């Protein structure tokens, strides 16, 4: 809706930074609104949904099992590892590592999972092979959040990310069981409370994944809809602002309110 694009423009001007935006009909696959759709933005932790998409594709092929237990070391623990720091002794299953990476945005969980698929280059190869030749992961946690201006490492475009998420969630790539698992992890997101969720009316469905990084980088990807059923994908990114986390949160929530208002 035109009003939602105004909010996005509002946000650009108030944050002093680029904002990228896509609304995508999940059923028809039609793009409903777009803003800077072909511009690059750091993915930050939003890449963790793609990562577990790659992991689930390996589970489908039998190259990975959700119950496989991975043990690791104190040395493996990087900044912000709220779940993995608790399981040095017992290890964690692949299933638990994806849950930690997606619902809590656990950084060591994401690095361990990246190791299982062969690293950033292999995540990018996975995306390439499902028809996303735009998104690229180059680095590990936490360096992938560096968001150096004009640095294309670890970036996506709002359009690439929106269509890739649609394919992972509703397309032919993953089995029905793996699609449902991916969206189930996203629905159980615990670290995106002040964002789209804050504008979400009672009874609406949302499955999402947020991200934040250096140099004002902030974003979210989501499938949402009324009546407890997703019907739309929404992608919002920003980078470059000197604004506080709180202000960037409110801008995203404000864009959310307009999207919901004009559904
Ligand atoms: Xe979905
Ligand atoms: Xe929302
Ligand atoms: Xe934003």
């Amino acid at each position: 809706h035109p009003e939602t694009l105004v909010k996005v423009k509002d946000a650009e001007d108030q944050l002093g930074a680029r904002v990228g935006y896509i609304e995508l009909d999940l059923n028809s696959g039609k793009i409903l609104e777009s803003f800077r759709p072909e511009e690059r933005f750091p993915m930050m932790s939003t890449f963790k949904v793609l990562l577990c998409g790659a992991v689930l594709s390996r589970v489908d092929a039998g190259q990975e099992q959700l119950g496989r237990r991975i043990h690791y070391s104190q040395n493996d623990l990087v900044e912000y590892s709220p779940v993995t720091e608790k399981h040095l002794t017992d290890g964690m299953t692949v299933r638990e590592l994806c849950s930690a990476a997606i619902t809590m945005s656990d950084n060591t969980a994401a690095n361990l999972l990246l190791t299982t698929i062969g690293g950033p280059k292999e995540l990018t190869a996975f995306l390439h092979n499902m028809g996303d030749h735009v998104t690229r992961l180059d680095r590990w946690e936490p360096e992938l959040n560096e968001a150096i201006p004009n640095d294309e490492r670890d970036t996506t475009t709002p359009a690439a990310m929106a269509t890739t998420l649609r394919k992972l969630l509703t397309g032919e790539l993953l089995t029905l069981a793996s699609r449902q698992q991916l969206i189930d992890w996203m629905e159980a997101d615990k670290v995106a409370g002040p964002l789209l969720r804050s504008a979400l009316p009672a009874g609406w469905f949302i499955a999402d994944k947020s991200g934040a990084g250096e140099r004002g980088s902030r974003g979210i990807i989501a499938a949402l809809g009324p009546d407890g059923k997703p019907s739309r994908i929404v992608v919002i990114y920003t980078t470059g602002s000197q604004a506080t986390m709180d202000e960037r949160n409110r801008q995203i929530a404000e864009i959310g309110a307009s999207l919901i208002k004009h559904w």
